[PDB]
C-alpha cells in the first residue's frame, strides 16, 4: 500500500491521473519524482522548468555542479540527483526530443531506467515540448516499465484521450 491517490490502473504496475506533477510531488513525497530532462540538466521549461522552480532553483543549482563533474548525459540516459522538497531522489531522464531530430527508437532506454526504482511518480516521456506523440510514449512505458510508475498528466484534455484510447 502505498500513499498515490485518485489514480486509475491501466495494468498491473502503471497508473494515471490528470494532475500537475509539481503539485502531486508536493503532496506524496514520492521515494522518486521523474524529470523530464535533457543532456545538460537545464531546467527551463516543460516537466523540468516546473519542477525545478518549485525548488526555487536549487535542482538547477545541483544540476550545474553534476554537469561541470560529470559532463552531458546521454539521450536515453539518466543521472539520480537529490529530490528537494519534492521527493526523496529526482531521477533525471533524458528521452529524445523530436524538435531536435533525436531517434524515437530511444524512448524504451529511456523508460528502462524506471526499473531501476520499485515506485516512482513520473511525466509520459518525451511528451509535451519534447514533441512526441504521448500516445506513444504510454505505450512504451507500459511495455518497457515493469516497477510501480504513478504518471501524472498535466492536460486535462489529453489525460481523456489517454485513458479512452488505451488498449
Ligand atoms: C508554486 S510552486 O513553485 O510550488 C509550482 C511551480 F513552480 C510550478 C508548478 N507547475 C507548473 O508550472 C506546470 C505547468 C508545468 C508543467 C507540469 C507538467 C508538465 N508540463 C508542464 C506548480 C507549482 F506548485
Ligand atoms: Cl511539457
Amino acid at each position: 500500500v502505498n500513499s498515490f491517490s485518485g489514480y486509475l490502473k491501466l495494468t498491473d504496475n502503471v497508473y494515471i491521473k490528470n494532475a500537475d506533477i509539481v503539485e502531486e510531488a508536493k503532496k506524496v513525497k514520492p521515494t522518486v519524482v521523474v524529470n523530464a530532462a535533457n543532456v545538460y540538466l537545464k531546467h527551463g521549461g516543460g516537466v523540468a522548468g516546473a519542477l525545478n522552480k518549485a525548488t526555487n532553483n536549487a535542482m538547477q543549482v545541483e544540476s550545474d555542479d553534476y554537469i561541470a563533474t560529470n559532463g552531458p548525459l546521454k539521450v536515453g540516459g539518466s543521472c539520480v540527483l537529490s529530490g528537494h522538497n519534492l521527493a526523496k531522489h529526482c531521477l533525471h531522464v533524458v528521452g529524445p526530443n523530436v524538435n531536435k531530430g533525436e531517434d524515437i527508437q530511444l524512448l524504451k532506454s529511456a523508460y528502462e531506467n524506471f526499473n531501476q526504482h520499485e515506485v516512482l511518480l513520473a511525466p509520459l516521456l518525451s511528451a509535451g515540448i519534447f514533441g512526441a506523440d504521448p500516445i506513444h510514449s504510454l505505450r512504451v512505458c507500459v511495455d518497457t516499465v515493469r516497477t510501480n510508475v504513478y504518471l501524472a498528466v498535466f492536460d486535462k484534455n489529453l489525460y481523456d484521450k489517454l485513458v479512452s484510447s488505451f488498449l
